[PDB]
């Protein structure tokens, strides 16, 4: 009752920073952002970060291999055995040099790493294609490098801003830029937000090999109600589809989204984390998301949190339960996950 589960994804964010080894506390600073319907910037500073919650660690930076560490030593507590990587496409030295040092460190404690293919620029099929080579190339030989029954598995992030006549071009074992069938193949989990008219077409007209929902925060799509799980597991299951529902314990990103507030989920004490990953148990699935380790800016977070009160903001915190809480409530629903596996 202790093993790291390989069917349970943690998304993990490696944007943070620090001055003394980034040069600037990045991501603890960050710009506010405009109502859609100035706004100005939160600084960074040791008062006031870019999170209604304050971490342990301090304003750490993803870069930090001691803070690296410490980290896979808190997936080996939740027993979450893939970390689902949040992958921008910076190309540059310094994300080059973050991807290896989170892959050497989760090798020391058996974590797999796989990534969460982001909206970055210009984001089509062809570059995507061109950049799960590059991943599968650089990366797909490290010991810590995540495969499912022999396949790289990808989350796709908004996967919707691409056509599904341009996904079935990648995806389609006939489509023009293939992966099928090609040393480049792998499980393409895309996001499914709206209703089943929407989506079920989508799903199959884009070739995805299963889907994921994301959001923490239950009913803001259709996808991340989960009372919905059920009926999309049957449709996942008629159609050879995975379906890997999202879980998080809370949802709340007005530090930096102030118009936000109808999105705030409520984490009572662990009562909210409980029923959303009790749902995706009873849904039957074969795979369950985390969101997230470690997204900070949106209150998604298991990663340990402390009480904080500064001169700038007085930050949430967990409350009745300790700083670990949601690393040991994971490690618990793990369990109830295997259980039923
Ligand atoms: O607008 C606030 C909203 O922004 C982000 O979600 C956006 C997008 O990425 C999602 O696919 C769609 C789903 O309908 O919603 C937005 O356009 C997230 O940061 C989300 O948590 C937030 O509430
Ligand atoms: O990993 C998927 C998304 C998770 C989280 N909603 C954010 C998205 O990133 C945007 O918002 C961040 C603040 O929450 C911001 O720092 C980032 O620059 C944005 O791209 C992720 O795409």
């Amino acid at each position: 009752g202790t093993e790291l589960d390989y069917d349970t994804f943690c998304f993990y964010y490696d944007w943070y920073g620090s001055e003394a080894i980034d040069g600037q506390y990045r991501h603890w600073a960050h710009a506010i952002a405009p109502d859609p319907n100035n706004p100005g910037t939160i600084p960074g500073t040791q008062e006031s970060i870019a999170s209604n919650f304050y971490p342990q660690l301090g304003r750490y930076s993803s870069s930090d291999p001691n803070i690296l560490t410490k980290h896979m030593d808190m997936f080996v507590m939740a027993r979450t055995g893939v970390l689902a990587l949040t992958w921008w496409n910076e190309q540059d030295e310094t994300e080059a040099k973050r991807i290896g040092l989170i892959l050497d460190a989760a090798d020391k404690k058996k974590i797999k790493v796989c990534f969460h293919l982001e909206p970055y620029p210009s984001r089509n099929v062809q570059n995507l294609r061109e950049n799960i080579v590059k991943l599968i190339t650089r990366y797909g030989n490290h010991p810590a490098f995540y495969r499912k029954d022999g396949k790289p598995l990808f989350f796709i992030y908004d996967s919707y801003l691409i056509e599904p006549s341009e996904w079935e071009k990648l995806l389609s074992p006939g489509g023009s830029i293939t992966i099928r069938n090609t040393a480049y193949d792998a499980l393409m989990i895309g996001l499914w937000t709206s209703s089943p008219t929407v989506q079920r077409p989508f799903i199959l007209n884009a070739h995805f090999d299963g889907f994921y929902t994301y959001f923490a925060a239950t009913g803001f799509t259709y996808g991340s109600t989960p009372t919905n799980w059920v009926s999309m597991q049957k449709w996942a299951k008629e159609n050879g589809k995975i379906f890997i529902p999202s879980v998080g314990p809370g949802y709340i990103d007005t530090r930096i989204r102030p118009w936000n507030g109808s999105v705030i989920r409520t984490r009572t004490d662990g009562q909210y984390y409980d029923a959303m990953y009790r749902k995706a148990i009873e849904a039957g699935v074969s795979a369950i998301s985390i969101t997230s380790f470690n997204e900070w800016h949106e209150g998604s977070q298991i990663e340990p949190a402390v009480p904080y009160t500064s001169s700038e903001f007085t930050y949430l915190d967990y409350e009745n339960r300790e700083p670990d809480y949601y690393l040991t409530r994971t490690a618990y629903w793990v369990g109830k996950f295997r259980e039923s596996k």
